[PDB]
């Protein structure tokens, strides 16, 4: 409750809520940022509630390594969130998948040296559990027995879901051979309210759909409310019972059914009605919600996030409607 833990990249989205919501259960977060002396990338974080008396700020570099060695040490739990965003990709291997691995071994190499260590909570995606070959309809229901075939997805240059998968499998192997006790928390798309004026992948999507597009993608994605997976690392930290994957997803939708939802949010707002292409439209299929509501977490519906998030996209200047 009071104790110690350390949060990486905690400039995140999913971290910024992990981060908030560690505060407020009253921990002690040592965290790490690449540049803790820009005031204006961490004045996010330093001014949750709590943060002015327990909000450690250190200074790592992802992909340095040892730089994570002294910052884990005297921390119960570890939770690697550290997610580098967007950017034009040329080669994949040395900028996607190269890096993706790095940082998760440096992270728990750091980890396997450190006696205080209890659980290692690792932020990781559904992109390491949906794509091995299957199809996914309607009625099919994913689950954590579902791996990412990495090969597979390589053929179809996939290469953002191949440097989740391939950085999981290594996480597992490592924790196994070195005895660190870890769990993952594995969600898709990742929307809800801000904490800074800035937007991930995910939250960009939903501002596309409401500031004026001609249409909207044809494509199905599962969707989840960032302080739905933030507490679901505080509870798979927590709980001492909780082991292994976990999947993040409430509902996968597709475009025309979030575009139906902002219109029944907001009847005023203009909004697109076509569709980018004329092909039916990629199914939808279910996930699992069960070991993540076996820890007790309860999931924040779909109109509830876009909901928090159009209006985020408001108070942050990025929406004017």
């Amino acid at each position: 409750l009071g104790n110690v833990v350390c949060v990486t990249g905690a400039s995140g989205y999913i971290a910024s809520w992990l981060v908030r919501l560690l505060l407020h259960r009253g921990y002690t977060v040592k965290a790490t940022v690449r540049d803790p002396n820009d005031p204006k990338k961490v004045d996010h974080l330093v001014k949750l509630d709590g943060a002015k008396e327990r909000l450690q700020l250190f200074k790592a570099n992802l992909l340095e390594e040892g730089a994570f060695d002294s910052v884990v040490q005297g921390c119960h739990g570890v939770f690697h969130t550290a997610s580098p965003f967007y950017h034009d990709v040329k080669d994949p291997q040395a900028e996607l998948i190269d890096p993706a691995l790095k940082g998760t071994l440096n992270v728990l190499n750091s980890c396997a040296k450190s006696p205080s260590l209890k659980r290692v909570v690792l932020t990781s995606s559904i992109a390491a559990v949906a794509y091995n070959g299957k199809p996914r309809t309607p009625d099919v229901v994913v689950d954590e027995t579902w791996f990412t075939d990495a090969d597979f997805c390589a053929k179809s240059n996939l290469w953002y879901v191949v440097s989740k998968t391939l950085a999981e499998e290594a996480a597992w192997k490592f924790v196994k051979e070195n005895n660190i006790d870890m769990v993952t928390i594995n969600p898709a798309m990742v929307i809800g309210p801000l904490l800074q004026p800035v937007l991930n992948t995910s939250a960009a999507a939903i501002l596309n759909l409401i500031n004026g597009a001609q249409t909207f993608p044809n494509a199905s994605f599962g969707w989840v409310n960032v302080k739905d997976v933030a507490n679901a690392h505080i509870l798979a930290y927590e709980n001492a019972s909780a082991s292994g994957r976990h999947c993040l997803v409430e509902r996968v939708a597709h475009y025309s059914e979030v575009v139906r939802i902002l219109r029944e949010l907001y009847p005023s707002l203009q909004l697109p009605e076509k569709c980018a292409d004329d092909k039916p439209y990629v199914p939808i299929y279910q996930v699992s919600k069960e070991k993540a509501k076996s820890l007790g977490l309860e999931y924040t519906p779909l109109e509830v996030s876009i909901k928090e998030t159009v209006e985020s996209l408001k108070e942050k200047k990025f929406a004017n409607l």
